[PDB]
């Protein structure tokens, strides 16, 4: 049995779904069921396969830290209760995380190019970064067949976190065209305004004085 | 009787207020009233004064170009009915604004610096400029009002609309702070993601100059 | 009735017409009045038509603040009199403002650049801003396609003002590289000198320094 | 159980040890065993613990692809036989990595700064990567409490990947006059490619640069 | 008997005094008169002395090119008439300048500097060159004492006319300041819009790029 | 009768000159003469015509301040004599100029350049400027009629003078030849050594950029 | 017997000395003559010594190439006559030369610096070159210690020369005087015109964009 | 008699041979002799004729000092004897010399350029340059009339000495924007100093660039 955390971008909306998966499936199955920590009986509903629990579940308790239990009850498995759990690791004050937007290092030569948003210092292990192109997101913009982005995993220091991400497009498009692209970051610091961060760059208007040479020196003979 | 649109900022929300206050303060008053076009009878709230109307809209109606009605009801101007509308322009298709961020154009003598904030071609009228001068709100942040803003008057071509919006503080910040100030545009845009466009000036590092070099010496042919 | 003031380009040959239009066109309308502040009869002209009253102000009048009265005298209205006043306010000393011309504002997508002239802290409201091509106004060689401009209202910061002024047109007139635009500024506190104030711009200025070698020195040893 | 690969860097010598640790400590145990595919008797040796098992491997074996067998023969749990296997992804051919040295990210708020290295692509997914401040990788009386250096998981595309890792350090000494940093990357390619970023003052005028080099000089004693 | 052209800047009104004075002063005088072409009476006015005589004109006359007559009467001289005449050449349609603000002359061994304005090939002779040293003209200033501008005379090549002009002051004020010096040219073709055309330099306009850097890395082998 | 100050091109040769004209036309002429300032009778020449006397001139006593009286004695004249003087004023101790070489200001659009010599400070009064395309006389070259040039007059500050002189040319030239233009002074400050101050602009070559660099990879600890 | 050539210089006022000294020192001495070719009366002078011949040549005969004879007449060697000749080589047209004026070489902190003229194809053998500081010789200025110059020997490629000429001073007094140094060449070609030919140099005029690196290696250990 | 000093890059292997023509060719000739100082019976060698003597000298006595003396026993000479002698000053310690490249010598009215090699300062007064292309010497497959080099004579200031090498060819060939020129200096205080200089083009944007450097990299095999 699997359970799949709600999703951030909704709960910043203080609304969210919290689904619970059924994975034992060498036998049969019976019923899912969704209770509380007491055992009180918790409403719930029906997903698209009776393995599948969700449970519609508010900013308050998701915040608050109450834990909810996911259980299985097949006829033949009911000598036993796989009564998954549902616990958020709660405490501390949120840290704001602070974020760095670096331009590309690939030379002229080079393929593709790609660029990172690095996210440092914060404590709230749930984060989301997500990408604009111009102003629209980037698996929904027009031109999404030359873009590929992804994100890291997470490198624990002392009590806070840190995570790369990353966005790769061809070079041509880098050196032709003029937009400006947005590394937007959701996390739970900033729940009171905004409730995103964002660090946008373009290529014709960081104008950083450089200077480049390369020397071979063949040796040859 | 004066009424006020309702705030863009909580009507991203879906949810806002429109309240109907009463100018009528020559003679004497009895009641407000809230009603519908057809006149029927839409509930309302009272406010801190009983010549202040609070009702509560939803995205829903205020989009779709409902309109509502505020009248007062004096014992004395009951002979006439001063029946207000709250008229919206719905029209077409919107536009998404291209926001600029203009940095500055002072020298190190001025006493003050500005940032300007123009956004540019966002059809629908309602626009609403915030800034952030590192991550926090300007408006409640270390600064004991060392940080002063302002926005402009709208300007009008075609169908379109355009506005500026400055920042202003002592240039002695300006050069000794090391932060990132962003300009925040709330517009209707966007109500599909985000619903906010940014654009940042960063000053944590002032590496104005760079220089790449490679040498390969192959000491075999 | 609504007045309009006198416009600045004019007076700065220390004359121009204050104009008196009438708006009670509801009932009939008799005659315009143009009279002093005891009511004096005060010499004036008659305009296109009969609700338009002409009134010659020289500089003295306008900068002492003498206060004029335009009256509607219709038949039907003769119970009252709606004696309007123009009142300038003039509580204070000049002050010079400081004019910048902030960074052009490019948009490839739409192949449109505009240019933004910012008028910093100035006391008295009379202000005017126009444009130049190369060395006469845009409204002369080519503004009835290519070139529009526009001025937005003031914003008050403390007794000071400030406004935005744009020029707009076609990129591909921007690559031109060719041109010099200037911003020129009329205002009071130059009556002395000059009344105007200058400010100009070249496509080509603050581009960053780029420097790209490769070599190859085949040695021998 | 649980099986550790071989140490990139001892495999740059055409030899290492491959480790196998036993995590059934739930139950008693008896010994463990080093087999071959075919399940011959392939001889191993003995580590600290009875069970943990080494065996040694040459670089023939482990670029070949051969793999080896593992198992446990506990007195209880000989019923069955947990003979777990060492999998090698091997195919195609190395792709020489290409690694960057992205731009610093200062941060005044804790006075601390991070430099990046990123490799790009690169087949095989063994590798393995180093820092070094003037040739002291770590213990050589500087990484006590001074520099600290982490790496994040891989990220793959197709059939290629790439990765980050960060070095973090107090910015006192990222003001020194000149100090060299170094990220070196072991490869299966025999790569061993060192990048070098600097920080220089410049010498007729003062102001601050940031050097990246790739000295390839194969210049040995 | 000697004439003296009305002042262009002031002709810039629309008015000026064109002034007469007398040279014959070896025997008596008697008194002065301005008629016109045909000798008919032409009202004038007189100066402080008996032997100026003081003629107003507008702009209509002054660029029709009617010519005045200037007559002295002594008792002795009587007998002949020395008829004076102002002509003014008229000729075909204007032209206007193209002016330049060509590069600074400095001195370490005098400590001065020097910066020239240059107008080239306007049609008419009237011409008038004034400097400002930030937006106000040099010759009222604090600092008036220690600036010094002059115009030469006019070169004449074919049918149009060109005239250097330049302003001299100390080095420590050129090297010391961030003052913006501006050359303004009155001209009678430039009169529809503006009466005047503008330039501007400073000392931080044109210089070369400079890079010098060194380094040290001990590799180790 | 007018007189006309010797060459100062031939001057520097310590040789010249000096010619006498005769204006007084109206009636007939009798016979020219030169004399000393004693009336004594000093030896002269005849030029083209009887109205015209020659009279050769050294330099010491041009130099000295000699002075000569040219006089004419027509039969009818002989009434009175004209004895015309030629003084040239003498003083103070000659003051060496310093020359600058202005670049042209112009772009590449206008299809005429121009070149400026400013010669400044230079105390005796008596200066001539030359130029030379390629050390040849602009003068007596294979293109006369392709370059024109005039100097303006003298202006005078306090005991010194100044002036400019200014050659033009097509700008088409201005981009092919790659010549080296220079403006030739001649002035009394400097006979001892070379009579004459020279600078130049040189066009024989076109290197905007230039790089150094060294390598050193001692091969010794 | 020895004899040296007429000054170049002082030809270029038709006028020299053309002196002939005796070396035949070991015997005694009568007296010295000066003969024609055809071994004529030719007029003389006595210098300081007997021994030393002087003859007055003009330019007319010296161009012309007229070949003179000095001779000694010791009473002991009357046996003999030692008639020495001075040969002018006069075989063709004279080509004038192209001069190129070379900035310093030196980087930095190299204790002295360089300036260097080079001549190029002048057909006649007899050059000189002298060097001006601000317009003043070198040998007769304030700081003529300062300064060291020198003149290379000729080398003949086909019919015609070439040289270079040096001029060396301290590095701190290039970097620290801010003058216009000159190269002016003496010949004959540029008779007909200011019988020279100048090139001038200036540290902060001529300053081309340039990039200087360096880079060691110390290969320790 | 005739003496040539031994080559130089022969001397660069530590032997070299000292030959000794004889011009005394009037008379008739008997024998060369070559001796010591005190007249000691030094072993010789004859060459291709009985005029020419040879001797072979190591670095040893060529470094230290030592003086050879060269006779003619002719038959009637034998009454006199002109013993020459081989004396190289050498009386002081080395210093290193110091090679530059100045700027190129274009001359576009003959269409060549001409190379400049600067050699400053060099103790021993015995030096070697030599030019050569793509790292062939000047004289191997290269030696046509495509290239001609010289070198001037030996200037000296006080105890140092400096001389001058000029290569000249067509710009045609300059016109190549890829060949490398090299200057080598053979000299006693070093072994060998080689300068290269290349004539490239912004790869980015075209913009021609000259370069210049010297890689003591040993690099030996
Ligand atoms: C580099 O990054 C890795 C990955 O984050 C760090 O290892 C991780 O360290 C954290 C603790 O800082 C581990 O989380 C938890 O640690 C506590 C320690 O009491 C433990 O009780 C929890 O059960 C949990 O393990 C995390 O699991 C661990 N991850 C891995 C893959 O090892 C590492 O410390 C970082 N090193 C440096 C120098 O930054
Ligand atoms: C510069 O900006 C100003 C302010 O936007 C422009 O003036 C505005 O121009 C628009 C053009 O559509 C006017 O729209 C009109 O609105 C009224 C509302 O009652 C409507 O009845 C008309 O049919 C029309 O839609 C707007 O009123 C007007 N506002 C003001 C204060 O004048 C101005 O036109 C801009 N400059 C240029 C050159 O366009
Ligand atoms: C931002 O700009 C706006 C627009 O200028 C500022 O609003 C203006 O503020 C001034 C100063 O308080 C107001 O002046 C007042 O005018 C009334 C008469 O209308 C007079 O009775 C008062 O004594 C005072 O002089 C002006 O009316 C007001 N205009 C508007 C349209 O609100 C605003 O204060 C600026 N600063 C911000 C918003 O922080
Ligand atoms: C972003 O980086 C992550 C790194 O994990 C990528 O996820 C990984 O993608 C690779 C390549 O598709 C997966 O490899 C696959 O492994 C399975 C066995 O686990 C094998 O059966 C497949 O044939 C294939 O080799 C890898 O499993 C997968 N890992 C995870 C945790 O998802 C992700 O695809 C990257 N996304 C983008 C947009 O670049
Ligand atoms: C700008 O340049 C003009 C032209 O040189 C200057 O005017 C000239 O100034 C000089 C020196 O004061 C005058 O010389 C003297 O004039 C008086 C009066 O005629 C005479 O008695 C003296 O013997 C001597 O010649 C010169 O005449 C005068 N010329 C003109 C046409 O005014 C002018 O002063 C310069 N501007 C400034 C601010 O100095
Ligand atoms: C490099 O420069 C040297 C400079 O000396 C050149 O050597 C000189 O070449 C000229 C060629 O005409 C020689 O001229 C000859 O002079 C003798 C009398 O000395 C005369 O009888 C001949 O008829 C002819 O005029 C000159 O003597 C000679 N000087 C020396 C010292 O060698 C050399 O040729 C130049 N080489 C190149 C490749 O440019
Ligand atoms: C310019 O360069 C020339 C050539 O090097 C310099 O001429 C040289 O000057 C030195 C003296 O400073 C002479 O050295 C002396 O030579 C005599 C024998 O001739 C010897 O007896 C002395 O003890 C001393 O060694 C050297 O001969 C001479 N070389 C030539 C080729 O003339 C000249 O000094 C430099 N400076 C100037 C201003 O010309």
């Amino acid at each position: 049995t699997i359970i799949e955390p709600s999703l951030e971008d909704m709960l910043m909306n203080k609304k969210a779904q919290l689904v619970c998966d059924v994975n034992e499936l060498v036998p049969g199955f019976l019923s899912v069921k969704w209770e509380n920590d007491n055992g009180k009986t918790l409403t719930s509903r029906k997903g698209v396969t009776d393995k599948i629990a969700i449970l519609d579940i508010t900013y308050e308790d998701w915040s608050n830290g109450t834990v909810f239990y996911c259980a299985v009850d097949h006829m033949e498995n009911l000598g036993d209760l796989v009564k998954k759990a549902y616990k958020r690791e709660t405490g501390g004050v949120p840290q704001r995380p602070s974020v760095f937007l670096l331009a590309p290092a690939e030379q002229t030569s080079d393929n593709t190019v790609t660029l990172t948003c690095y996210v440092k210092d914060f404590y709230p292990k749930d984060v989301l970064v997500a990408w604009l192109v111009d102003d629209e997101p980037v698996e929904r913009t027009s031109s999404s067949a030359l873009y590929q982005f992804n994100t890291t995993s997470q490198i624990q220091s002392g009590r806070t976190y840190s995570v790369y991400s990353q966005l790769t497009f061809s070079n041509d498009l880098w050196k032709n065209e003029e937009v400006v692209y947005s590394c937007v970051v959701y996390h739970e610091s900033m729940i009171k305004s905004t409730n995103i961060i964002m660090r946008t760059i373009d290529r014709t208007s960081n104008q950083p004085n450089l200077v480049n040479l390369s020397l071979n020196v063949p040796q040859r003979c």
